[PDB]
Order: C-alpha cells, then structure tokens, then sequence
C-alpha cells in the first residue's frame, strides 16, 4: 500500500471552485477530473486542518488523503505573532499523516503544499509516537516528498523536526532509564553523528567538586544516582577564536521535591524537568547537522532530586561557585540552585550570548500555560532576535520582566545573600529570574522558563499527547539566522 | 509650627561633595552654612529615597528634614520601563513628609527638586491614609510648595495624586460602607463638581432588566444589597459629536463567590473587587478636572457576589445582552459575567477606543504580582500608547497575549456558546481575556486586569500598606496625550 | 425513553426547576397514554402530608418545591396493585450549610437523574401500551445555604413519625 497527501485551499470570493495546489490540480488532470468529481460528490467543502479519504482513483495510490490547508495567501498573522500560512501547513499536512497510518498504510507521499519545509515539518511532527517500551505499536511510515522539485526544503523540515522529535523522545523516556548518565551518552552519540568539528566532556562528581559547583552539589546529594555536568562544543566558524554564543539547560531527571516533597498526583510528569537541557542540546546537535558558520558551547549540570538521609534541608546554606551563599528554603526549588553554578561557569567561555532554557516554576504554567515560552532577557536586541525566529517557526515566545522590583523580593534573606524562593507567592516565575540574574553579568543573556510547554495535549495540532520539545525548533532557526 | 523638606542629590565623581537642589542650597545660604555643616557632622551621605532630620536650625523651620534624590541626570531606564529620576523624587519626598508627620507637624513645604509635579505626587501619595473610622489618628498634614516659581506643575501634581487617592479611598472603604449605590453617589458628586461638561447616569434594576443584561444580573441576584449601573459622560471635546473613548471597569463591591464560595483567609481584600469601577472612574474625574479636550464615557457595572436562597448555580446558563449563552461552571469568576454585558453595550457609543480595568483573576498575581498591570489587546498602537503613558507615571504595565489558543479552551462548552472557566486550569489570566474578547469586535480595545496591582505593602516606597488605587495615574497620562 | 432521561439531567437547574420537571413529565406521560393521571402537588400538600424531612431541605431555597405523582393505568384489573418507582429529584444539589467543593459542581443539575429514569421508563411503558398498573413518585426541590436553610444537629420528623 502507497498513500499520497494532497492539500486544497479556501475557496476566495471570485473563484468558481477551491483550488487545489499546484501537485493536488496535476495529480487532478492526470486522472482526468475524477478527483474533483469525487470531492464534489462528498459533500462539503474541506476547512483547515479537516480531512477527507479517497480510494481507488489510481493504481500507484489506492489511498489519496485530501487536506484543506485554508486561506492561500496567509501570510504573518500580526495579531497571533506567526506565518499562519506555515501553521496552516503543519496541522493540515499532520492531520492528512495521522489517517494513513491509521489505514496502516508504510510509505507516504506528501504534497509540499507551496512550503516544502512547513510540510515536512507537519508530517515528521505528527507521526512521532515515544512507543520503545510498548509490545503493541502502530505501523511506522515513512513519509517522502511528492515530486522531484523542492527536495532541499523539505530535508531542511525533516532537519529541524528531527531536532525536536530527540528532545520529545529525551523528556518523554521513564526517568530510570533517561538518567544523568545516560541523557549525556545519548546526546554525546547524536552530536557526533552530526559533525566530526565537535568535542564532548561528560564531568564526572570530582570535576564538579574541582569547580566549586556547591549549589549543583546540594541538590544532587540526596539521590544515589551519580551526578554530571555535560558540556559540549560546536566548533562551525571559520575562525577558531572566536568567541562563542553558550547555551545552558536544567537537568533535573527526575524531581520528587526532596524534603519539601511534592504531592503525588501527576509527579510522573516530572521525568522531564531536564525538558531545558533536552531543548538546548538537541538545538546544537541539529545546527551541528546543517554545519552552520558558528562556534556553540552547550552546558547542562544534570541530577536527581530525591529524599534521603543526606538531602538537603530546608534553612540549608550553602555556597555558590562564585562565593555567594543561597538559603535554602524549598528544597524544590531546586532549578535555580542548579542553574546558579551553570550560569557562572557560561562566563568562562566569553561569549557573544548566554541562553538559558529550563522547565522552571509553575507559575510560569498558571501565566501562559502552553501558548508561548517565557522569555526574561537584558537585552532588547536579544529578545527580537528570538521574536523574530518564532514567527517563522510557530513555536512562540512572549516576554516576561526583569525589574528590580523582584530581586528585592529574593535578596530579603534572613541568613545568607540570596534566598531560593521569594518572600511571596506572586510572580514566582518573575523572581525565578531575577534569582538566575544575581549569578549573571554578561550584557546579552535570555532565560526561557519553558515550564509551560512542557507538554502538549491537542493545543499545538501537529503534536501527539506527550512531552512536547519546545521550543527546539525556535533556538534552530535563531542560531541559523544569527550564523547568516 | 511649619516643617521643611529638602534634596540633595548623589555626588559626582568629579564633585568635592553632594549637591543640594537649588533650594537646599538656598536655604544653607539662609542659615549661613550651618546647613552643610550639620550635615557634615552628622556622618555619611544620603542615598536615594533616606533622610535625616535637622533641627532648629531657622526660627520658621523647627524641623528640616533632608532626603536623598539619587543621580541628578537620571533618566529612562531601558531595562525597567520608567522615568528613574521621577520614581526617586516620589519616594523621596514621601519618606521626608512621613518623617515630619511622626514629629506631629501639620504644616510642610516642600522642595520641587527638579520636578514639581513628581515632587507634589511624593507628597500628595505618601501622606495618604484611610483613617475615617479610627477615633486615634495621625496628625492632619498640609503639604505646600517651598518657593513658587514652579507652582503650575506642583498643582498638576497635587491633581493627578488627588485621582489616584480617590480611587484608594473608593477600594479601600469597607462594602458595608462602599455598596453600589454609594459608589456611585461618590463618583457622581466627584463629577459634577469637576466640570459642568458631564451627564450621571445612576441606572437601576429595571433599566438593567430592559437592557436584556442577564449575564449582570444573575450575579447580582444572590445579594440583597440593590445593583446599579453606573453611565458617566464627559463631553471635552469642541465638537460635540467626535466619537467617545469608553472606559469599562468591574465593579463587585464585595465577592464572596457566591455557591462556589471563597476560603476564609483574607477574603476581607475582596471589598477592592470593584478597583477596575474605582480606577477608570477617577481617571474621568480627573481628565474633566483637567478640561481636556475629548469625549469620554465611562461605564461601570455594580454589584456584590454573594451565596444565598436564590443565587447562581454552577452549571446555569445565562443569556448575556448580545444573544451569547454563558455556562456559569463557577460562580466566582463573576467579573467576567458582569463585563460581557457591560462590554456589549460600550459599542453602542461608536467608539474610537475601548478600555476596561478588572481586579479579573488570582492568576494575574501569580504572572506578575504587583511589578506592572496585565495589558490585553488587538492593538499595538494603543498598547504603545499605554507603554509609553506608563513610563512617565511610573505605574507601570507589561504586555499579555490575545491568542486564539485560548479562546479555543474558552468556547468548549457542554451547554452553551461559552463557559465561563476554561477547560485546563492553566494560564488563567489569558482564558479569561480571552472569554472577554468574545463580546468585542471593536479593532481598538485594551482590557488591564489589575488583580495583582490591587494592593501595597512596601513595593511602590510612595504608598503606603493598603489598597493601591492603581494604576489610575497611567489612564489619566494616557489621556492627556491622546487629547494632545 | 433514554434521551427524554437525557435531555431532564443534561438541562441546567435555572431552567430545570421542579416545576418545570413536573411539566415536561406531564405533558410526555399524557401524550403517551389516556390511562394515566398526573398530580403536581404543591407545598401546601407536601406539609399536609407531615413530611418534615422532605420540606427541611427544600426550605433552604427560594425555588418552590413539589411531590410529582403519577399514575400508568395498564391492567385489565383497575384493582389490580401496581409497581411503585420512586426517583430523587434534587434539581440542584450545593450541599447547603455543610457546601460542597466548586470543582465540577456544575454536574450537580443531574443529583434529580432518580427522578428522571423513573419517570422516563413510565412514559415509555405507557407508549408500549404495558398490561400494568405502575405509580411513580417524585419528590423535587433544590438543596441551598441560605438564612433559613438545615443546619447540621437539626432534627426533622418524618412522614411515618
Ligand atoms: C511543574 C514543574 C515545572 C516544577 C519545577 N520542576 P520546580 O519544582 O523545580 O519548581
Ligand atoms: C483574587 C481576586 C483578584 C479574585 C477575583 N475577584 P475572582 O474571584 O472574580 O476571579
Ligand atoms: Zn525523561
Ligand atoms: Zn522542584
Ligand atoms: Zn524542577
Ligand atoms: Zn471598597
Ligand atoms: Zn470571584
Ligand atoms: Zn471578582
Ligand atoms: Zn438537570
């Protein structure tokens, strides 16, 4: 059995008909109109993101699936920050991928649909299904370009849908099998799968104790599970001086909350508290796979967060690497302790930028729930860039303050110099960042609370039930535009 | 006896030592010097916002007190949205009069430092204290330019306080006290007496009812204390037929939360759920008192929420005054009941611009606390308007997302064409925005959901602990600058 | 049968009163069948019929409450004894004094679903013509907090004493 994809626009107010795109109106011709007669007869016309199933019209393609991709000219959508003619194309092409699979059909061809790139995006998206641990599987289909002539877009789609789908399959992965350990070995064989101009150290415990890593330290201790800090290069620019823009991530494998222990009901989510580590990692595996003209340095302090005889206690002090003492009073705040160190150590690199990515507070949740990635940055410069990078690929970002007005709020510390949750619980994810901030000096530094997005339910068409990868494809098309 | 405050700002690196304004070295000339010198003696230099007092060192002037300014050049400050040498001279002025009222003085004069209108508003804002029903209070302070060459702007100042103040008097009166009717019986005579341009409308019950209003109404029903719908008009403008700005605010005088009762701790705050009524109204009041040149309407629905024999039940289904049908899941998320109507009934004044305030969700303090009011709307132009507006006052407002995404999780209804919670428990603040949204389809409207802003314990140093009467300045700014 | 079920629990209490049950019930049991007989019995005979426990959760509300009696007359036999069903009708259930949690309290317009299966499968047995004498009862009102309302440690009486 062979499938084939075919989109169909809204029809405008002059036209007579919908039309089909320029693969759906030649596939049309080749069977002499039967495609138009058959959809006419079916009834109503498709909206986007609907579809319809044809059989029998061809010998090659027993299957055809027609998928309404809406208005024709949708352009930059100025009140919803996005191409809409690229979601269109996603959701539509995904939905049309979905029904194939389901007619347990093994090979499909999809039409590029005017954006070769948007339609491999929507079908390499939506077929991905974490199902390793599963004896019953789906059929697995391989979804190839229909026709000869966009053939560089479409494997730029797969390149880039490719770097989000190993983030999904990092967070979804059962934290006993996704340890510290194990995520570092598997980025460390997907980076050089990628590039031979890449270099990878998995940090042992004594490394990060060399470092004076004390605040990472802490958090790792209650687990039996031995810590790592991955750090990882890129070496793409042409000079090898130059400086390079670093990118840090929460690694946390597994977070029950330590001492301060969290309730039970949907704690499994928590496999995937190293969603940032997951997003920056699998960003610079696929910007390593295009070979962009960059140098990138990836660094991801990775642990558990567990109760034991020997975790930390709330009302803890301990030091950072740069000498400031944290009290520690949630144990479950336990991110931005990680981060601390991290962000510290990002400056040795002297980098253009620092980007941090974590899935953070759930305040950042109760904010803006899955619709956008939360963005705190100094740097104006920065926050368009990363705007900008967004509307093209869908996957939004919003901006969220950095005022002073908040790091009072954690510096209010009765026994050290800052304090790991805020005196209140307004603006958790607010003093979150300004937390992250008192360990930053660097002029161009973005945080993405990524908490938000962590999953994904039926919000984001192309994407099954699962852990979500987000915002991967937005750090991608960034550093491809910076590199240009 | 007549107390005198004082600047001086921050030294220079080039400087021997701190400058005082212009009248705090007038003054040192007056008493020959002994001024600097005490304040040699007295140890080491004034940072922003502290003071200390001097005394008798003139006849007329018992007790001086001298306060911090900051930098003398300070500016916008990119990284936090606001004026900064304004917000310093706010904060320091109010300490220096706080510290004369302490010594029981009940004349000040105050030095303009550099801005007579930021200085008058440090004054006007810091004294400020809702003492009515106390039989011990402090003493009664009367505060006055010291000079008065700059006397326009420090009563510009005295005027945009003064709004500000009645809106904190308005959210901080007990409900008993502050029901619908004496809401508006407070802002009708605030009116008047501002300006003979304007027209109250105190409308009862049975205009409501023949407004077809039923989504208002099923709120009010469970109280017995009568609700009104209170219609303000300013006519500014030269011609009298220039399309209005209309402003919307939420007026719930008491919530409860009716059948979906509220917990007990500190449901006492909910008295200020009529704060988005209390901040557009006195910004009108204002703007009349100021005479500018535009029509303007207000409109502000009234009511308390309350659990009884005949109130809301979860899952009854209301008929708001455009036809829509309401699912009222939960009782407590009354504003949004009460604006849909009132919202419909703004178009019917052919508007140039929409606004509306609301003390809306929890989930706005958990986003943003009291750092900035939550900003939504479909227009750039008019949210750069209130940005920029914001800047001057200090009163700050960040930007919220208006997305489709959260309409969808608005208009999954079991019964009706839209339920008045969303079907996830994320991002509360965007799904309420967004359900507002569906009763709008005018292309210039701005909803502030003022929630996290309702209140001050120390975070803005000019405002005492109480209810905040924010963000009434920015609206009364905005204004200006539209009618300019 | 099923969706006339369906239809009483999915409607919302503002529109599903007691009064309103009693009246779709009515006009649904006559429309299937001559022999039957419907009696809407107000408060006044709800108090005469001394039930105390009854009227104590009804009070709490100011929507009226009723007793709905109906009556399927299917046997050859009038002196036939019948079936009797009998379906609790709380229109709205908040739990009263001792409320209840708002999360999906909205599903509590359905606490009178008792009331709506009998009456429902009474219809239907009417349409099918059934060779039997059947009597369903339904007492229906709503239960809120309120100035008047049961208050827990209150003792009530009911109709057998
Ligand atoms: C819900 C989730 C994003 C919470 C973070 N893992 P925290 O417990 O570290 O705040
Ligand atoms: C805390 C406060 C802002 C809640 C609103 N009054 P709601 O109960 O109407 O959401
Ligand atoms: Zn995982
Ligand atoms: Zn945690
Ligand atoms: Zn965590
Ligand atoms: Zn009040
Ligand atoms: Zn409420
Ligand atoms: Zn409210
Ligand atoms: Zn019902």
């Amino acid at each position: 059995t062979k499938g084939l994809v075919l989109g169909i626009y809204s029809k405008e107010k002059e036209e007579d008909e919908p039309q089909f795109t320029s693969a759906g109106e030649n596939f049309n011709k080749l069977v002499s109109g039967k495609l138009r007669e058959i959809l006419n007869i079916s009834g109503p016309p498709l909206k986007a993101g609907k579809t319809r199933t044809f059989y029998g019209l061809h010998e090659d393609f027993p299957s055809v699936v027609v998928v309404g991709l809406g208005k024709k000219t949708a352009g930059i959508d100025e009140q919803e920050n996005w191409h809409e003619g690229k979601e269109n194309i996603r959701a539509a092409v995904a939905a049309g991928c979905r029904q194939i699979q389901d007619l347990e059909i093994p090979s499909v061809e999809v039409d590029p649909c005017g954006d070769a790139q948007a339609a491999a995006e929507g079908a390499v998206l939506g077929l991905y299904e974490y199902d390793d641990l599963k004896q019953k599987r789906k059929v697995v289909v391989s979804a190839k370009l229909h026709g000869s002539e966009d053939q560089e877009a479409w494997q730029r789609g797969v390149l880039f849908a490719s770097g989000q789908n190993l983030a999904r399959r990092l967070m979804e992965t059962p934290a006993n099998e996704m340890t510290p350990t194990k995520f570092a070995e598997i980025v460390e064989e997907n980076l050089k799968s990628a590039s031979i101009k890449t270099d990878v150290f998995i940090r042992p415990k004594s490394w990060i104790e060399e470092q004076e890593m004390g605040s990472f330290l802490s958090v790792a201790k209650g687990s039996e599970e031995p810590p790592v800090f991955l750090e990882i290069h890129y070496k793409g620019s042409p000079n090898a001086s130059e400086p390079p823009l670093v990118f840090v991530g929460k690694g946390i494998t597994f977070d029950s909350g330590g001492i301060s222990i969290k309730a039970a009901a949907n704690m499994d989510l928590m496999r995937a508290d190293m969603g940032g580590a997951a997003t920056i990692c699998s960003a610079i595996v696929s910007a390593a796979k295009l070979d962009l003209p960059i140098n990138i340095v990836g660094l991801a302090p990775l642990c558990e967060n567990m109760p034991s005889g020997k975790a930390n206690k709330p009302g803890d002090v301990v030091r950072a690497r740069n000498g400031k003492t944290i009290q520690v009073d949630n144990t479950d705040a336990e991110g931005r302790l990680i981060l601390a160190d991290a962000l510290c150590y990002a400056h040795t690199f002297n980098p253009k930028v620092i980007i941090n990515a974590a899935t953070l507070t759930g305040a950042m949740d109760i904010a803006l729930g899955s619709g956008a990635t939360g963005v705190f940055t100094n740097s104006s410069w920065l926050w368009n860039k990363l705007f900008e990078a967004s509307i093209e690929t869908g996957d939004r970002v919003w901006r969220m303050p950095l005022f002073e007005h908040y790091t009072r709020q954690v510096i209010d510390c009765q026994l050290a110099d800052v304090n790991n949750i805020g005196k209140y619980r307004s603006a958790g994810a607010c003093t979150a960042a300004a937390f992250l901030k008192e360990f930053v000096t660097h002029p161009k530094w973005a945080h993405l609370d990524i908490a938000g997005v962590m999953t994904n339910k039926d919000e984001v068409p192309y994407l099954r039930k699962g852990m979500a990868g987000r915002p991967t494809r937005t750090l991608i098309e960034f550093l491809f535009r910076f590199s240009q």
